């Protein structure tokens, strides 16, 4: 039995090409695996912080008194990690904006990268301690970036996942959304099509 969490990240709401997708992956997985658990967070809708020079310092280990503010990031970032810790299948949808993530992406990331807690450094290099994770993600393009230098978000994606030992990551693409309505209804039926292989595994 599993326990499936879905991160939204778009900032087009119901109109979100990768909130779509997600929610045909949801729909997929309670009909193959009805027994599963799933958790749906919208870092849209739910907002998390952006981490700058107050809340960073909530995120150490400290005997310092924290300020209102920081024990509200803190409690919230505790939140976040062990509700990822909580979940077995991570399915992380990620649309690419100016090159990047969304910021309401990063933000989650930000609070939860924390050494000691997602990751530690030993006598040889970063280990990551978010474990037994099975990763999805849903990354939608207005363009075509695919194994090009542009895709940088894929990579990135890769990376810090990694860090924090999500090594098991499987990519489904939405591209070509930007050059009209029949592209991005082909985009769609061909993410669908990796869901389903991946549903059905
Ligand atoms: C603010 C903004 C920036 C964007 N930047 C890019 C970009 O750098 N490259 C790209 O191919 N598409 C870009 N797009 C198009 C989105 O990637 C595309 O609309 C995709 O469907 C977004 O996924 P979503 O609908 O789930 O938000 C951008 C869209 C917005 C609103």
């Amino acid at each position: 039995m599993s326990k499936v969490l879905v991160l939204k990240s778009s900032i087009l709401a119901g109109y979100s090409q990768s909130n779509q997708l997600s929610d045909y992956f949801v729909e997929q997985w309670r009909e193959k695996h009805s027994a599963d658990e799933i958790t749906v967070r919208d870092l849209a809708a739910n907002p998390i912080p952006v981490l700058d020079g107050e809340l960073v310092g909530a995120l150490r280990p400290s005997d310092a008194p924290l300020t209102t503010r920081q024990q509200e990031a803190l409690a919230l970032s505790d939140e976040l990690i062990a509700e990822l810790k909580a979940h077995d299948v991570i399915v992380i949808a990620a649309p690419m904006y100016n090159f990047n993530i969304s910021t309401q992406l990063k933000n989650y990331f930000d609070l939860v990268a924390r050494a000691g807690v997602t990751f530690r450094y030993t006598e040889n290099g970063p280990e990551g301690l978010v474990t037994g994770k099975k990763a999805i993600v849903i990354t939608s393009r207005g363009g075509i970036h695919k194994d090009g230098p542009t895709d940088l978000v894929t990579p990135y994606l890769s990376t810090f996942l990694g860090f924090i030992g999500i090594t098991d990551v499987k990519f489904v693409f939405a591209e070509g959304i930007a050059y009209g309505p029949e592209m991005a209804a082909k985009a769609q039926s061909d993410a669908k099509a990796a869901i389903d292989s991946i549903v059905a595994a």
